[PDB]
């Protein structure tokens, strides 16, 4: 745990971010025999072994052998090099061995389409890449000037670590270069600062921290920026952090019997998967808090969630009391932003935040925009768009699809939002899920998900528009469509009755423009 | 409503400020037979009338002859002039016409005893000072170089009106004093600038947050500059204002009658009383909304109070949708900060129970101090400092009491304080009200709460702090006093035999510390 | 010229930019009868003419068919519209329609190689591009989605302008591309926004410009983003604009003849050969100031025009008195940083310069670094850095080059500096022109202009680094390489003997460290 000391010795630093937390360590003089991350065993070290419990002397150890061989390559300070590796341990150690050289890692995800990955990384201008065994063959045999796996990187290359290092980042200096998961086509490059890429951690840290953090297991997708971001906060708070490869319900359900972690970073379709297993067999009792990042998770899920373990709460002699149930927090964010904007908690208790997301951070600044930028007053529909000091600086080597991304001196996020009176913002859907129709606006994310809710004998049903030859009508679009629904019955209590009366009636219930119809499959 | 337009041209408008928005309206052109302030008929007009509503133009006319009256009493940029009037119109008029002559209006509130407002307005340099006709022989045959009212202040005194008129503010001008409404002895002096009182109101205008809004019921005690950043705000949304005076519940209910406000904003005096009538009698068919400062108001009566008029919402289509109820925003804040710091919205069904005073507002930032003024970890107790640029350039002329309210940057509430993980802030006790015995500290306002919905045969009890003659044990003490529990039992039955195991079972069982005895006195 | 009043107005413009002057002009109801762009007739009107003298509202009426055209051909905002041209004027009248559209005119010199136009272009991502007659066929028949000419753009097209014409920019958003002068290989795109590109401008607007800016002659290239700064400027202040195109100093005498200028602004190139004319013919008797962008002008040329008109100096009574001479102003700056951040002015009879530049404009921040990006004491030599809120945000769709110019938060010049301890700025030499011998760093420019400035008997001497293929020698290098001081005698010269003992006399006899050896040609 962090004393008070430790804690004003972290606000005190001012050269301490992104590129050097491992490195600020070392000057506060840490203790070298505590274990800090454990893994799950899919990185190689230098030395052959696969560990699956780091200290942070050996975290030294390892990043200057890495840091080492890179120098070795050829890597300088603004160099870029590629990391493709499926093992969310092999991310942060190059991570922070890149940094430590001055140089740019960047994240690819291992199942991009390996044509996708090639270009992605011959765009941004990279020296050379590094990857696990299986996707080795996506890099090599390409213009890279190197292309080589952690069984290339040994003990001998420590001796080659450069005189001056670690590097010394100014702020803005690039410490990351990732893209977000779930995209169409060329993933845009998103790049972090050394000041931006831990902003909001420390700010917390200037004030207090919720859940205290305790045991953090990281089940984020390696590839993703919070990974590196919450693991570097948790190595700060000398909280245990365990870096978990796989996003399968069950792997990270084993995860936490073993590691017994007091808060749970995931994204949704991992929380999705816990909970609908067997929870009635696994050891949830350590679990406090979790964090969900990127899409809202699906309100039933929480409800199962939020039952295991147990967190504190404020007692009535102002003193804390532990209670049964743990805390689920969605955070609409992005790459982008570096961390969550909006946090939306969830108690055993609470009651249904709706479409609510809240307030922004005090430290960011959102709005609801015109077509031309110009906040909308409460009420009405526009473009959700964020200020942030943790706000990239801009897609890499993309400057003309960055500014197309602003509007009014902020970031557009790609959601269609509204804010109420009190200053409350709500998420309607994405841009590109709204489609014109002649009832309205469907917002299809919103259909589908009503829709599901209300009927039991649908196992899934995707709203799909259909417009006339190359019309365009989603929100950036002009033209108008017809929203056709896809339905998909469990095992039977089949409603002839219509099919599109039946689900134009519920939406008609909730005041849903209507589809235009509604077929099985 | 105000038009996008109109929104756009007070967003683009850099001199914007509580120094001039009067002049501000008349340079984007606004119709002048427009009826923008309603009185309560307390201000006597220079013509010797007492209007009861006031158009744009009129009111150019009675704050321009008014400055041209102030300049000719010699009046300059930088000086201080005292108001001391139970009128809220005419703090008003004479708020806006010393402004727009440079000098520093310093409001003081009509019902202080003698010997305090005298000395009050005398430590602040003023040179001079209007009054309404009660107040005169408060500050008259001093050192002042004037004491007026407003039949001192003819027609003609308009053509006295300076070249180069109205004055051109820097941002970090002052432009009121204000003091608290809380008798410790003397009051302390709060200025505000030109930028800090209309700040967080230009911030919301440039974000286009807000909402119903439409017709004002100002019923603050007019001294306090709340009263002006609302009314000035209203001119500025072209939102019809009234300037009620008095805060008798009474009152500002046939104000509300007369001029059917969508919000009301007062103290929680009159909320306490308006809540506790014969609301059946009424007619509220226009509240929407309310807003409360200074005391927070005794969820009881916001209850009560909710009840009442419409307010949209956004339902489950994403729409606007009336429901019946009004909407109770209880904002922290203190004269120090120009606005409320700490929000409490409280709508029909209603949950933000139970001291929590929410989350600050985006432009604010607060904390929960220690004695080494460091940010606690959540769960502990401090002292809740905050900083703004809402909040003052400092006490005037008193720099000393400044500095000591002020503690790691923030400047000092005096109040205690706690967070929740998530971040929300939860006022527990007035500092003074703080006694440290043996087993903890016991809160006094919080002890003495734990007998209402507990111990209900009391209309009134009270926790003192009688250690020593005068040794204190605060929380800024460092010594031990006794706590009591000090009662008030009204005519009937109820009383027990035991004169101190009674209120101590319902404090061990909401966790509290010991009190020590209880008795009885009269009610004298 | 302007009033108080006037200046007041222009200082109390929050929206007042890079943007809209044009249309600030108009919401300050400047009269549109009057003159106030001179040009050099390059610049073909939609209707055919070639005006000479443009009021204020002729350029409006210009401007907006120049809108309504892009706007027909479908350009939007955050495009990048392409311009390449040789003519000032159309430079200036295109920067500005583009402009009130919310797109991005992109300058390119019109001399540049076709292969090299073409693509330098179609790496930001225009949209398309107008051109003069003569280089229409270097981008017409690509990729681009249009290529016109001031042919294709009639009166008729301003029918045309849009709705809710003109853009309203956010202080960040980009308003032009353009890039430098003297540079071999694919230019570097700077892009500045709204509030950059007259940041300078606006901020010595906050000082009396006292009419010593009352004629302004812009002789910078038009492709150069400083030939907007001024003319905007000029504007702005109601001074009179002439935008020579061409800046061969016979052309510029021609012009300063004509217009009668009394600030000319112009490249040292432009000003050498001026100084070196018959300035007997030409009348000069309007000029109280000279004004010269990027590099130094040889000293020889700076005495010889500011022998030329008069200026005003203040008087015992503090009110103006005029005096022979005029004024040369000296200003390291660049397409980065736009305006000179650092001023060394001339007048008749000053004191040589020497090494010296002076101190940074007060609203930058300039650094002589370590090479980890800190700040040196007096006497040591490191690189130049500057901040500046005139800074571009980076090179348009380059960011792996613009980090690679960056330092501990300073952008890098490219020179080599050091501070005396009073504060003030010596330039050493560039960068890529240091040396790194045993003799120690010898400065490639300065061992030339030392030789050929005290042994008169050479017309040019050039030194060069020889060390082993593949070591770079170059300060950003690690090895060392060997000085050669190639020596050209003059046409009937006394070459005398030995040459590297009689070179490495007088370089010596300074301080100067010594060369390896000395040929000749
Ligand atoms: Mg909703
Ligand atoms: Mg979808």
């Amino acid at each position: 745990m962090i004393t008070k000391e430790e804690r004003a010795q972290i606000n005190a630093d001012p050269e301490l971010g992104a590129g050097n937390v491992l490195h600020r360590l070392r000057a506060y003089g840490r203790p070298t025999d505590r274990p800090v991350l454990w893994t799950d065993g899919t990185w190689r070290a230098p030395d052959g072994s696969h560990p699956e419990v780091i200290t942070l002397g050996e975290l030294y150890e390892y990043v200057e052998t890495y840091a080492g061989f890179y120098h070795g390559k050829g890597i300088r300070p603004r160099d870029v090099v590629g990391v493709l590796t499926a093992s969310s341990t092999e991310f942060a150690i190059n991570f922070m061995a890149i940094n430590s050289l001055g140089a740019i890692p960047s994240f690819a995800n291992a199942k991009l389409r390996p044509e996708i990955a090639r270009e992605y990384i011959r765009r941004q201008g990279a020296s050379g890449a590094v990857t696990d065994t299986e996707r080795h063959e996506v890099l090599a045999g390409g213009e890279l000037g190197f292309v080589v796996t952690a069984e290339d990187i040994r003990p001998e290359h420590r001796a080659q670590l450069p005189q001056g290092w670690p590097y010394r980042h100014d702020p803005t200096d690039p410490i990351i270069i990732s893209h977000s998961s779930g995209t169409t086509g060329m993933p845009k490059a998103v790049p972090h600062t050394h000041q931006t890429l831990l902003y909001a951690q420390l700010h917390r840290l200037k004030l207090s921290v919720g859940g205290s953090m305790g045991r953090l297991l990281v089940a984020l997708p390696g590839n993703h920026n919070a990974a590196m971001s919450v693991m570097m906060f948790g190595l700060l708070l000398d909280s245990p952090v365990y870096l978990q490869s796989s996003q399968r319900g069950s792997d990270v359900l084993d995860a936490i019997e073993k590691f017994k972690p007091t808060t749970v970073f995931g994204f949704s379709g991992t929380y999705g998967q816990i909970a609908t297993s067997d929870l009635s067999t696994r050891d949830m009792s350590s679990i406090e808090a979790y964090y969900n990042t990127g899409d809202a998770a699906h309100e039933a899920h929480i409800r199962v969630l939020v039952a295991q373990g147990s967190h504190e709460e404020i007692g009535p002699d102002f003193k804390p009391v532990r209670v049964p149930g743990s805390v689920f927090t969605d955070g609409l964010g992005s790459s982008e932003t570096g961390y969550s904007i909006f946090h939306n908690g969830h108690k055993p208790g609470s009651a249904s935040f709706g479409r609510c997301i809240g307030k922004p951070m005090s430290f960011a600044q959102a709005a609801v925009l015109s077509e031309d930028g110009r906040p909308l007053p409460a009420g009405e529909v526009g473009r959700l768009g964020v200020r942030s000091p943790t706000l990239t600086p801009g897609y890499w080597n993309d400057s003309l699809t960055w500014h197309k991304l602003r509007l009014g001196g902020y970031w557009l996020t790609g959601d269609l939002a509204m804010q109420d009176a009190e200053g409350n913002f709500y998420h309607l859907d994405r841009a590109p899920d709204a489609i014109r129709t002649e009832a309205g606006i469907v917002f299809s994310t919103r259909t589908e998900e009503l829709l599901l809710a209300s009927l039991p004998e649908l196992a899934d049903c995707t709203v799909t528009a259909i417009a006339e030859e190359g019309v365009r009508a989603d929100w950036d679009g002009d033209g108008v469509a017809e929203a056709y629904v896809l339905l998909q019955f469990t095992d039977g209590a089949r409603e002839p009755g219509d099919l599109t009366g039946w689900v134009n009636e519920v939406l008609a219930g909730q005041g849903f423009p209507p589809v235009t119809r509604a077929l099985r499959m």
